[PDB]
């Protein structure tokens, strides 16, 4: 488990950055 | 033993730039 | 396995990061 | 070994990442 | 296998990051 | 092997990103 969780945590938490960067990028283009 | 520790100490980190980068575009959709 | 699928995961998030801060470099360079 | 040190720095850095990502919402949200 | 193919392609996809970011702040800059 | 040099290479441009990241920061905060 310890290692399998933690980059399951890590593919979360990268998904999540994706959507944000994508909402500032949307943001700055209007 | 090491490995785990650095990925978990990874996930830790990516979690917070997770929330900062919503916060982020939180203030540019602001 | 859980850690192929969580990599492939990052993988696909990664490039979406990527995709969207150079379109954040672009907006801001004009 | 290798992998460890590589995870180890990659830690470190994801790390000073986050502190930058606070201060960037910090500072755009005055 | 897919491990290290994911891998490699979360090295490029950094690297595409590392460079947007550097645009972002010589940008940032004027 | 593959994957230790891949980590490695994660490891450096991860390193790049802390640092624009942090360029980032000091320009915002000017």
């Amino acid at each position: 488990g310890e290692i399998a969780q933690a980059l399951k945590e890590i593919a979360k938490a990268t998904k999540e950055i994706a959507w944000a960067t994508k909402e500032i990028a949307q943001a700055l283009k209007g």
